């Protein structure tokens, strides 16, 4: 906000009614009123002042701090003691640079009255949640904040996967509408890479959601148990779609390979025809007589009765190999 | 019926004895008599008035309404509270357009005394159930309606799979009856696509049926537990048939690829023969004498004793490479 | 027997001591004495009078009758109520027509004092059991009849699988005894089809036997529990042999494909040699002098000092490409 | 021993202290003293007198006798009643004939005070155990005899697998030390066959050992429970090594196939070069002038200004296709 | 230390506060004070005096001694009695020789107050732990020593796997940045070998860590239960990365094979073009007239009206096969 900010991207105190207020860098001195309003803090994991405040503030165990300030992580849920669970989520990387896969990683520390979220590269889901909040229809408690974040991450991953599916649909309909048209490589490769890199991170998030759906009594009240369950369902459906997409890509690749091999065989057949017709014919014409037509007026060759038997032999060979080429 | 209908395809109050009656758009004022007769409503999921009535009528939780008015779904059973389970089923798409796979989706909300079914594209199973009903031999309670719908969906999926099997049988018997005959591509591809798209939706329905068969005490009385079990069995058998069909298609594809590769090798062999016979022979005839037979009457060549040794060398080379080509 | 029979193939009342007696079509009026003797009925599932009697006689639930008069089934065991289990078994189809796989289906309804068996195509196991019975050493109770049927079905499936194994052994020993000999296709294909079609039905029968072996206290007394267990073992062993046979067939196929590809490469090498030796040599001889030896007695060419440098260039090219072909 | 023996290979009464004594064919009249010494009998499963004595002696249930006198078996453990378990083990076939895989089968009937072992083809492990015994350091009870047999069978299977691994190591180091050197086929094939045939029988023995390790309280006192456990471990390690060996063989095969395909492409490239250089050049020289150098002293051709434009066209074609061949 | 050492690499008595002291070969006479300080001994498994002392000292069961002085082992945890567990770990082999895979094996015997570690080839993790210790910030109890060893082994295995990933990234970005550039073989092969040899040993260590994380109450106090759990997590992540790396390598290999096959087809097409254009044209020029231009001034050929029809036939053939080659 006004003045320079150390590491705090979005400092927003909730309201308990979907509303809220931004607090900015002067948040160590907030006195939250009766416990309906949570407090949300979005931190830049790269800025060293963020890690500084994160080490000594809001009383996090040094184990926890070291657990969400790592470099490489995989999606997982982690409960540490009567409160304070840790969730490691993966965005979908709609950054101006590239690569929808290679998913941005979002790390959440969920308390009963605080949520602290970490990221390196900006996420869309967080801006969605923010504009949701100041619109007066956002979440109202910590569990609701985590649910909104997960919901938006999934609402974008499924959009991406449906886009991949329509891309494959266009490729296929083009390939089969035309004929002897190869599918555009360097696109099937990118789609395969994308499906693999998506599954690699979506497989553990489904389990995160399943775990968040089963009991999680005190933290994330079962009011949202079925919501977490249907998020689990949506990721299951998306993984099914990913496997179907991979199998469709493999079918396209096998079809293309078979096509080029059959075309190879066809051109080899034509090559054999061209040779076997002309190589002998160019040899038998070797001992042929005068190569100009009708030397003595009526009939060009004279004395042919001796050696003319050769034109029959190469003709027999030709028709033999021709029947030998057909079958 | 008479007058214009908002979204209600089939409004049919059951009878408890297989009979029933159609009610039409004036159904908010039905007073069902003593509880033997259910009430069935088939809605068009696309018409906005259907979703309008569905939001505020028959007292469905907003969660439920939002759960069966989605766009993309996968087959699953869902129990929500002492009553009112939700089933998401997949037809087989016998629509005039195309594609037996890409299965029509049927979504059922089953109560103890009401069934509400949703669809976008028309389904055969529903017309089957209707003509069954007004024939006086249809279902008589809600569980029976859901069972009839599932039974008809399966009675058509197995017909489709047996059709696929006979198609593969015809293809194979043709291929092996003839010889060097390639199987009709663009048909093996469609059959493979069909098997994959069928399995993608049949794998969860088997689990739906298994779940509906295990306890489901209060809702779907165990009178039909064994019926749901045998529906589970039939889908298991059909999935086995689908895997067998996929493996048969893969065998046909490998056979065709091997055939074209071996034919490629054969035509390359013939090409090598044609060249290795004539390329040397066309070279040794280069320094040959007069290309017309018997110049000095008796014997055509003169002075051959010097350079005639060459015709032996290329002949040795020819028989060498010929023995080198055979083995 | 004497007189015309409606649908009853083998009507044989057991004895409790392995013996028995045939009853024929007049069996509705048998009064079985003190309960040591069962009653066996082998029915033709196709004859409509068999299904007629089967609907209303021996008091079978209409669900049961409809369950074993289906068209397509998979092997499974099915218990229905304090008695009366249903077993669906698969023979091995030693019929004069064809196809050891595509196994004949045998459907058994086992009671405490009755066995009713159904089939379309004749089975060997049943004739085995019959000739066993009238020999005085057959079964003596219902469980024993079902066990004998299963035992004979397995005694024939393992014979078939061992035959397949010896066939593969002969094929392999021929292929490796000789060299550059392709395995007989259209036989590897049939063996692969046979293994697949056998496994498709043997996988559920193993589970049938396991289930029949675990408790089945009242029906099939544990006197035969270990016998059912060893039948389970034998089918497990046969499935292991089937997987081993499939892997051996795949090894043979890969060996053949590698062989034809390497032969293809070899003939391409020979083709390149034939061309690269003669194509240049046939070109350099183009500007060669008189193609007859020793024109001016001593040395054929005159004035060669100008253009004779060319015979070195094509020779350098030849030895270059020859060294380029070797490595 | 002295006199002729019916079927008893090794008749050795143990001692309880690792020692013992051979008894020979006169063993029906041994009166074992206070129960520290077991009694071991190694029988030839082929000799009919062995099966004769085995049917009626040492009081084995006819079920048991029929269970270990079968023809085809798979490795399994089998407990039958308060005593008397049955183990079916597989040797490694170090017989002078051939085939380390195709493992000799050893069948053990273990009592609390008797061990009876059956075999067709001689086993090394048994001679090991014998020379161990008369050395004064052999087993002392029945469980110890079975453990020694299993221990020796494993000590030889792992030797064989390590030999396979070093063979693959030598093959690989040769292949990569040299270049364009194909791996010795007919050896990779034997190693693959060997790994498959070893796994086929080692997979169930691991389970035999695991079962023998879990409780087996009364029979095989838990004094050896951890020993059976580490035997389980050793077979697990050997199966891991077998899978690694199979994957290494597959890598070698793919490398060889890629190598021959790339060499095929290379020789095709050289063939295309040889033709495309000389086929046009041999055609343009067709209408060339006098093929001898310098006819009118200074410059050989006369009147070339009309048709000399052709030598440019085929040169353009040549450089075109040459650039078309490179890229 | 000073004087010659028999087999003891690192003899270091801990301190209970991260500190400690080296003891050297005179350690049989240490009297550890009140039980906060453990005692660590790193032994060379090859030196026979190490195995000598290890057989009779620190009171290890002969079973244990024989269990960790084996030759071939796989990673596993092993508890033997109220104390004294055995862990078999695998380093990453950063030895000057070669092969990051083929991992050095570290074998630990963990007591409540003693740790005894064995190795053949030197390990980095142990030097790390040592320099950690004498820096005053090392472990302080036995469980902490085992945890530090495992932590360092993992901190190096993940470094190696990330290096493999960046190597593949460089290879891919090169391949796709350029075009028709083959990936560097003999590097993809080494990376595949490395991934396989890493997984072969990392799969059991993950289970070691999971087991060490679940209860292990008395030995390895649950103070480190979550630490062992996150070590389990890190190995799970690394195995995921290994599978992703293998799939990326397979994609690169398939892309290269497709590229060489398509280039093969392209050069075959060019070869067919070169022949089919010139082979006929070189034949029709056979009977062509004078090969010098304009013999009678105005028009070179005379009498062509008879046989000139041939130049049309070979031209028709040429354009036919050309259209036959395109499609």
């Amino acid at each position: 906000e006004s003045g320079d900010e150390r590491g705090l991207i979005y400092g927003y105190v909730l309201n308990g009614r979907g509303g809220g207020r931004r607090v900015g860098r002067n948040q160590i001195a907030v006195l939250d009123l009766l416990p309906e309003e949570s407090l949300w803090l979005h931190w830049d994991r790269g800025v060293p002042e963020a890690q500084a405040w994160l080490r000594d503030s809001a009383g996090l165990s040094e184990f926890a701090c070291d657990l969400l300030l790592e470099e490489a992580t995989r999606p997982r849920l982690l409960d540490l003691g009567a409160e304070s669970l840790l969730v490691f989520l993966r965005g979908v990387n709609l950054n101006p640079g590239a690569e929808p896969e290679d998913m941005v990683s979002l790390r959440v520390f969920a308390d009963a009255r605080r949520v602290i979220s970490l990221r390196l590269r900006p996420l869309k889901a967080v801006a969605d949640l923010l504009e949701d909040l100041e619109a007066g229809k956002g979440p109202k408690t910590a569990s609701e904040v985590v649910y909104y974040l997960a919901h938006y991450l999934t609402d974008r991953v499924d959009t991406l996967i449906s886009g991949i599916a329509d891309q494959l649909d266009a490729v296929e309909e083009l390939v089969e509408a035309d004929e002897r048209a190869s599918p555009d490589q360097h696109q099937l490769r990118t789609l395969r890479r994308r499906s693999a890199g998506l599954r690699r991170y979506l497989a553990p998030q489904r389990d995160i959601y399943s775990q968040l759906a089963r009991y999680k009594l005190s933290w994330f009240v079962e009011d949202d148990a079925d919501y977490w369950n249907e998020l689990n369902n949506r990721l299951t459906r998306n993984l099914e779609e990913l496997e179907l997409i991979r199998e469709r890509i493999s079918v396209l690749q096998e079809a293309e390979s078979r096509r080029i091999t059959e075309r190879m065989n066809r051109t080899m057949y034509l090559l054999g025809i061209i040779t076997g017709f002309f190589l002998p014919m160019s040899f038998v014409t070797g001992l042929l007589g005068i190569n100009v037509g009708g030397i003595p007026g009526a009939d060009a060759p004279h004395g042919f009765w001796l050696a003319c038997l050769l034109i029959g032999g190469v003709a027999t060979f030709q028709w033999w190999v021709f029947r030998r080429l057909r079958w």
